[PDB]
C-alpha cells in the first residue's frame, strides 16, 4: 500500500516507527466515529439547514423509529 | 422529546447543532461510565463506610465469585 | 489478593477509594491497548530493527493476509 504507507509515514523518512503506528490507529478512530456521528445528525436533520428542529428531532424519536 | 430536546440544547436557542449532538453523545457516555463503576464499587464495599478494606476486597476476588 | 490490593491502594492508607478504583481500571485499561498495538507491531516489523520498511508493511497487507 503506497499512498497509505506514506501517509502513515508522517515525518517522510521511509520507516514506520511505533509513534507513528500509534498516532494513525489513533486519528483513524477519531475519524471513523466523526463520520458516524455526522451521518446520524444529517440523517435527523431532514431539511438539511445544519441544525435539528424539534420537529426533526421528534420523528427520529417515539421508541426511536423516525 | 421535550426536557430532553432542552437538555441536549445547551445554548437554548431552539436548534440542536452538530456541536451540541457532539458534546451530549459524550457526556452522555462518560455519565453512564461513571454509573456503572459506582455501582461495582458500592457492590464491592459491603459495609458502604465509601471505601474497600482489603477483607471487602478479598471476598469480590476468588477467579472472581463474592 | 496482595501486591494487588496494595497496587490499587496508592496512597497505602490501608483503603481503596473510589478515585483510586477508578484511576485503577483507568490505567488497566491503557496498558492494555499499548501490549496490544506493541504486539501488533512487533509482529509487522519482521526483523525487529523497530520500525516498519514498506516490505514488511506490504507483505502485511493483501486484503491483510501476511
Ligand atoms: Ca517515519
Ligand atoms: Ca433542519
Ligand atoms: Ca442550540
Ligand atoms: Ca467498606
Ligand atoms: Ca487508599
Ligand atoms: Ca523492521
Amino acid at each position: 500500500a503506497e499512498a497509505l504507507f506514506k501517509e502513515i509515514d508522517v515525518n517522510g523518512d521511509g520507516a514506520v516507527s511505533y509513534e507513528e503506528v500509534k498516532a494513525f490507529v489513533s486519528k483513524k478512530r477519531a475519524i471513523k466515529n466523526e463520520q458516524l456521528l455526522q451521518l446520524i445528525f444529517k440523517s435527523i436533520d431532514a431539511d438539511g439547514n445544519g441544525e435539528i428542529d424539534q420537529n426533526e428531532f421528534a420523528k427520529f424519536y417515539g421508541s426511536i423509529q423516525g
